[PDB]
């Protein structure tokens, strides 16, 4: 009865992006796998923070379905994903399943290369917003956190808090969420 | 002409409360040193995010000295911190030098431990207080960043990004802090 999320990591990951919505979905009690893109090798994030995944994300992605699909932003890291082609059928799979695609900052932008979400309200960090756009396939939206659908999106690093907590809420609830915001002492 | 910062990384360290201010203090040109207690080997975070450490603790006490010493909260962290003759040892020459010391939500704790910077006007998280507070050593504040002297602190994981701006402004200034605020999409 334990739901179950699946975070990407690719070198050149924001590890600000990474670490607080794994941090945070585990207080939460979700069972977060924090998956490798490369192996089960450290990865070298965007500011040179070093990070062990759990799993490489072919061993991860045969202990599946997974409810979130999250996809961390820094540009580096959402060019590998977006290069991808096993992120493509992850990402294919969870569309099809009606599952969560969970994306922020660059991180969006995998979501375009792979085809995912076409119709969708989504945002970005303001600096990737022309190449989400190219096409017209998204609509795009300034909110700090942008939910349609199946798709949650949000800005950049600062965000993050705010979009693990949506995660929070979407997987297990408003009142877990506001009972694992409390004792961390957010503003708002 | 590069600033220097030693950030003390420990089992059980809350690992939002290590990788945000490693990563803002990057943004700032600032040269950090994620320093691990027990060695060079990997450390498991409070919430199982696992960071490889840049030196072992030993190691990076040899390329001294540092304009800022970083202790991040997590209850077991900061119990190991202030368990360590290492540490103490660092954070004593750290004050008799007018070095600046930086911690963040339980990591304070391990100032009391040390008898680091009593008189102080300092903040902890709110579950710490009754523990930094013992003996009436300090006094408290409940600003979510307090610096007082050389020493800073912050109260917990939602503070990280104000008390890493902090950090940025006391070494580098208000204007460098406000250029790499803005990227971050932080809300205040």
């Amino acid at each position: 009865a334990s739901k179950r999320a699946l975070v990407i990591l690719a070198k050149g990951a924001e590890e600000m992006e990474t670490v607080i919505p794994v941090d945070v979905m585990r207080r939460a009690g979700i069972k977060v796998t924090v998956a490798g893109l490369a192996g089960k090798d450290p990865v070298q994030c965007s500011r040179d923070v070093v990070i062990c995944p759990d799993a490489s994300l072919e061993d991860a992605k045969k202990e599946g379905p997974y409810d979130v699909v999250v996809l961390p932003g820094g540009n580096l890291g959402a060019q590998n994903l977006s290069e991808s082609a096993a992120v493509k059928e992850i990402l294919k799979e969870q569309e099809n399943r009606k599952g969560l695609i969970a994306a922020i900052c660059a991180g969006p932008t995998a979501l375009l290369a792979h085809e995912i979400g076409f119709g969708s309200k989504v945002t970005t960090h303001p600096l990737a917003k022309d190449k989400m756009m190219n096409g017209g396939h998204y609509t795009y939206s300034e909110n700090r956190v942008e939910k349609d659908g199946l798709i949650l999106t949000s800005r950049g690093p600062g965000t993050s808090f705010e979009f693990a907590l949506a995660i929070v809420e979407a997987l297990n609830g408003k009142e877990v969420a506001a009972q694992v915001k409390a004792p961390l002492v957010l503003k708002d």
